[PDB]
């Protein structure tokens, strides 16, 4: 989690500076401050994204002239699998803020109406609800027979995909938008594609480029496997929110060492593993060779700016 | 320590079929709570949160709480203006519970949004004025800790001979007595400090009714029979006699005398009820079998932990089959103590 690490600390900034400039609930300041994290995992990650965002509003609370708020109630957000256990052993002892965890998925409602000031999602958000239909379908012009994922080439499949990840965030959108009060903040970071490049030449993008032909060398089972995910542009994100319509969005942008083949190969195995299992030993020996050989690609050829940061404001009214 | 984990043949969820009749029978007080004692004027909240504390991993806690919810939401439709709109529902209990086997029995199905919230509830769990009902069952007799007194062999209060506190030993009585009300004060003023005022504290533990002690109560009987128990595996050499001396549970089975003292002198609350439930089992026989997995869902870690199972547990077995007709014919089973307290308004 080392990367998703350096994407928190190089999100502080902003995420201090957001908060500085753009948290004003005017004369209507709680005394119990209450922030989520959806798709928290185990930590520690999680803990220091908090402990950024409790300081940051420490501050708030101390430019204030009369200084509203007394407590902190943070809330930890994973699926019903994630391992609890081992998150709540390692929250930090020396914390300002009460703690809870909420199991469910965060395409649904995990919280009362109006009961958040602010929301954030580190890392989670190019996880789509389900692999869409239409990629599936052997009939359809969105068949996604070569590719793993939305390489971003191919027009149809794109739609499909990105038709899953408008839906899948906007019902993220409509579900924050109940449960934030209004002027609430909403942090999102999740890794996206930037201007003038496609999903295949990020890294995440091509290294899904690597694994497709490994699969080839069942053919059918091959044809009718994809991954739920979407890597977003700026263009994209900007389209579902202003579709959504109870954010504005009050800034997106993109923040910013060689590449390791042993190290990478472990760390995809890690995350992608179980999907290749429920649709690995000769596989991934198979895929080591081939990041191997594709080092020069990922340090001169592969886009490398993809932490997108989005920071929404619940609308009032 | 935390109850057995997970959901196998000798887990706390598996075992627990006492408490959950513990619910059961405190289900009509609840009605009776709620209807009587729930008001909060003209400022009812649009969101209802209820905290459990000593959860354990389920099922018995989602029972406690669905009976809440019902109870309350039946209020809450009664008046003119409904005016709570969503409930939030607050899972507590120590940090090694297993949360993730309670998270897995939570139900998918429900009209409450839930989360559960570790640390001991002898703290702080929860913003100040953030909850309308506070719930314990069969929790608020785990003491903070072991009496020092009674770990002293140096102190008339040394409980070499039992696991827990009899009554029958006046300074080993006085020094768990001690540990208790410190306790219960020290829950009840973190409790006074979350609940806002009017709030609700819905309580059940293992007591005593008068004219008995905890000795010849099921709680303390069940212990009766253990302490021996390690004294033989002592005497055959599996564990040492200063190992057996040395233990002790911390644990207290109090009188509706002694939970009236701790209340009184506390203040932050007003005693509503209190009163000895019928517990739905009160006219079965003893189950020798299973009751010792009951015990051994909630001891074993003690046990584990002090002597560093199975043979002692077969032992445990032999003895309480043997005990069956005491059980059946000696014993209390007026035991199950219900308190209602109300937060005072501040
Ligand atoms: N629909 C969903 N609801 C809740 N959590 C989800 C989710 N989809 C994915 N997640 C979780 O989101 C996490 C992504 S990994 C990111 C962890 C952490 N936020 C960090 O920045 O390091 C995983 O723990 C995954 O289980
Ligand atoms: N200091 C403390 N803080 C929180 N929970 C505690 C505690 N001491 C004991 N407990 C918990 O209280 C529970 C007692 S068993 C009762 C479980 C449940 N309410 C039922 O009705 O079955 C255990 O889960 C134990 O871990
Ligand atoms: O939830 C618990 O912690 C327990 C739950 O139930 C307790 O035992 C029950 O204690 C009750 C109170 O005396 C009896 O009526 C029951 O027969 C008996 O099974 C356990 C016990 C035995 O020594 C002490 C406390 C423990
Ligand atoms: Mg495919
Ligand atoms: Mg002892």
């Amino acid at each position: 989690s080392s990367y998703q690490k350096g994407v928190i600390e190089a999100a502080k900034a902003e995420v201090l500076l957001a908060i500085k400039e753009k948290l004003d609930f005017k004369t209507d300041w709680p005394r119990t401050f209450v922030i989520a994290d959806y798709g928290c995992s185990t930590g520690p990650n999680t803990f220091f994204a908090m402990q950024n965002i409790v300081e940051a509003v420490e501050l708030k609370n101390k430019s204030l002239q009369k200084p509203p708020i007394v407590d902190f109630h943070v809330f930890f957000n994973d699926l019903v699998d994630n391992d609890f256990n081992t998150l709540f052993k390692s929250l930090p002892s020396a914390r300002n803020y009460f703690a809870a965890a909420v199991p469910g998925s965060f395409y649904e409602r995990l919280f009362p109406k109006a009961s958040l000031h602010l929301a954030n999602s580190s890392y989670a958000l190019h996880w789509l609800s389900k692999v869409p239909e239409e990629v599936r379908d052997q009939n359809s012009l969105a068949w996604n027979k070569s590719r793993t994922y939305c390489s971003g080439t191919n027009k149809e499949v794109t739609g499909a995909y990105f038709a899953q990840f408008r839906k899948d965030l906007n019902r993220f959108l409509n579900a924050r938008a109940e449960e934030l009060v209004g002027g609430g903040l909403l942090v999102i970071q999740l890794p996206g594609v930037p201007s003038g490049a496609l999903p295949f030449n990020t890294g995440a993008g091509f290294l899904q480029e690597l694994l497709g032909p490994c699969l080839f060398e069942s053919h059918e089972k091959v044809y009718s496997f994809n991954l739920p995910m979407y890597f977003p542009s700026i263009e994209e994100l900007n389209l579902v929110i202003k579709g959504n319509g109870h954010f504005t969005a009050e800034k997106i942008k993109i923040l910013n060492l060689l590449f390791d083949a042993k190290m990478t190969c472990l760390q995809f195995r890690s995350i992608f593993e179980g999907f290749i299992k429920d649709h690995v030993d000769q596989l991934f020996d198979l895929y080591a060779k081939k990041l191997e050989e594709s080092c020069s690609i990922f340090d001169q050829e592969i886009r490398k700016d993809v932490d997108l940061f989005v920071l929404l404001k619940r609308v009032l009214e």
